[PDB]
C-alpha cells in the first residue's frame, strides 16, 4: 500500500539548452525500470516537435524514497552519444538477461518544426545490453517492407527469452498494434518475422474517459501482453487484452513461435465493466496479473490461479485521485511493482490536456506480496 516514487509537472531534460524545446512537449507513454542497475528508462516518443532524447535514463540511487528529489531532470540515454541513434520510442522492456529492449517507430508524427533533423527510416526492433557499460547495441532487426502495418500504433511489447541461463539467443518478441487488432512475432534467432491478427485481439466497446468535467472516447485493440510461468519445455501462457476492451486471454507462446500457424486463444473471461486497462504485468512470484487503469484510478490485480475470471475474483492495490490514464505497468527484477499514469489517452487533441496535479506519476509498490495483503489477490483464501 505505501509507495515510492516520481512525480513530474513537465518533464525537463538534464544538459540540453533551456528554450530549445518545450518542455509541456515532452510526452512519455512507458517505462522500464533495471533493479540491479538502479537505473529508470523512459520512453518520450518524438510526438511532438524537439524532444532531445526519445528514451531517457534517470539513475534512481540517490532519489527513490528521499524527500525534495521527486522530480528527476531525464538524462540521455548512456548508450548513446547524439540521441539520434533512435527516431522515436513507445515502450522499453527489460528481459530476463537484463537486455533493455525498445521498438523504434522510425518516424517523427509532427511536420517541420525541425523533423528533418530525424530522418525516417524502417521501423526496428532494437536491444541494448546493460550488464555491460555503456550499454551496447546487441539487436538492431529492421522491419520487411511487406510487413509494415501502421507502427505508428504499437503498444505494450513482451520479450520471450527461451534459454535464460545460455546466451538468450532464442527469443521471440510479440508486440501489440491497438489500431487494427494484430500482433507482431519476430523470431531473433531465426531472423523472421511475420503478421497475426485474430477476432480477440479487436475491441469491444468504445472506452469511456472523463477529462475536464467531459466525457470522452476511445476504441482499442491488443494493447498489453504479459508472459506466464515457464513449463517443463519452454513454452507459456501470454496474456493480453484489448485497451477497449474488459475481456483477458491467454494464447500459448508454441502457437504463437510457428509462424502461419493456427491460434486458439482461452477466453477466461472479465473484469467487470468500466475497468478498461491498456496495461497490465504477471508478478511470477504471487502469479498476480496488476492491470493500470484508463478512467478507475486505481491498479486492480487479479490472482492467475483463482480461475476463472471475474470482478468477484479481482482486488484493487492503489487508488489515487490523481491516477489520471495508466499507461504503463510491470514488475521489476527484485519484485517491486511500477506503475505508470499520464493523463495521455488516445484520443484526438488528448496532448492538450492538462491537470491541476503533476501529469506523470511513476510509482512502486516495494514487493507484489506487500501489495496483495488483505485482498482477493492473496495466497491465503
Amino acid at each position: 500500500a505505501d509507495t515510492q516514487g516520481y512525480k513530474w509537472k513537465q518533464l525537463l531534460y538534464n544538459n540540453v539548452t533551456p528554450g530549445s524545446y518545450n518542455p509541456d512537449n515532452m510526452i512519455s507513454t512507458a517505462f522500464a525500470y533495471d533493479a540491479e542497475g538502479e537505473k529508470l528508462f523512459l520512453a518520450v516518443p518524438r510526438k511532438l516537435p524537439r524532444v532531445p532524447y526519445t528514451l531517457a535514463e534517470v539513475d534512481t540511487k540517490n532519489s527513490l524514497g528521499v524527500k525534495g528529489k521527486h522530480s528527476p531532470l531525464l538524462n540521455k540515454f548512456s548508450g548513446h552519444k547524439t540521441g539520434k541513434e533512435l527516431t522515436s520510442i513507445y515502450q522499453p522492456v527489460i528481459d530476463d538477461c537484463r537486455r533493455l529492449w525498445v521498438v523504434d517507430i522510425g518516424s517523427v508524427e509532427y511536420r517541420s518544426r525541425g523533423a528533418k533533423d530525424y530522418p525516417s527510416h524502417r521501423p526496428a526492433i532494437v536491444a541494448y545490453d546493460l550488464k555491460q557499460p555503456n550499454y551496447p547495441e546487441v539487436v538492431r532487426y529492421y522491419f520487411p517492407t511487406r510487413l509494415v502495418e501502421k507502427p505508428t500504433y504499437f503498444g505494450g511489447f513482451a520479450v520471450d527469452v527461451a534459454n535464460p541461463k545460455g546466451d538468450c539467443s532464442e527469443t521471440f518478441v510479440y508486440i501489440t498494434n491497438f489500431l487494427r487488432g494484430a500482433l507482431f512475432i519476430y523470431d531473433h534467432k531465426k531472423q523472421d518475422s511475420w503478421n497475426v491478427t485474430h477476432p480477440t485481439f479487436k475491441a469491444e466497446r468504445p472506452t469511456k474517459f472523463d477529462y475536464g468535467g467531459k466525457e470522452y472516447e476511445f476504441k482499442a485493440g491488443i494493447f498489453g501482453i504479459t508472459l506466464g510461468d515457464r513449463d517443463s519445455e519452454g513454452n507459456r501462457p501470454a496474456y493480453y487484452l484489448a485497451g477497449s476492451a474488459i475481456k483477458v486471454y491467454s494464447v500459448n507462446t508454441k502457437e504463437l513461435k510457428q509462424k502461419g500457424g493456427k491460434l486458439n486463444p482461452e477466453l477466461l473471461g472479465n473484469r467487470g465493466k468500466y475497468n478498461d486497462a491498456i496495461a497490465l504485468a504477471y508478478d511470477p512470484k504471487t502469479k498476480v496479473i496488476f492491470f493500470a487503469e484508463a478512467n478507475t484510478k486505481q491498479v486492480s490485480c487479479w490472482n492467475t490461479q483463482k480461475m476463472p475470471l471475474r470482478m468477484k475474483n479481482t482486488d484493487v492495490v492503489y487508488t489515487s485521485s490523481r491516477f489520471v490514464f495508466g499507461t504503463d505497468i510491470s514488475v521489476d527484477s527484485k519484485g517491486g511493482l511500477w506503475f505508470m499514469s499520464n493523463g495521455f489517452p488516445p484520443i484526438r487533441k488528448s496532448e492538450k490536456f492538462k491537470y491541476d496535479f503533476p501529469r506523470y506519476r511513476l510509482m512502486r509498490i516495494m514487493d507484489t506480496q506487500e501489495a496483495i495483503a488483505g485482498t482477493a489477490c492473496d495466497m491465503n483464501a
